[PDB]
């Protein structure tokens, strides 16, 4: 599949914020790894994530529990 190299190529630790989707290349302010396939689970004080998937070939992100506070905002 080319969904974990191409949306994680998008963007890459850049303040969750701004998405872009390459599939009609738009500006999305107020979604993040949103319809792509964001994954995650709550461990406590820090949250694990992969922007859009993880197969062994690419690794997670870290978001420090404050950050997931960003993570809403950004929806809605």
């Amino acid at each position: 599949a080319t969904l974990t190299s191409e949306v994680i190529k998008a963007n890459k630790g850049r303040e969750g914020k701004p998405m872009i989707s390459l599939v009609d290349g738009e500006e999305i302010k107020g979604t993040v790894y949103l319809g792509d396939g964001w994954s995650a689970k709550k461990d406590g004080a820090t949250i694990v994530i992969s922007p859009a998937e993880e197969t062994a070939l690419f690794k997670a992100k870290h978001i420090s529990a404050a950050h997931l506070k960003i993570i809403a905002k950004n929806l809605l």
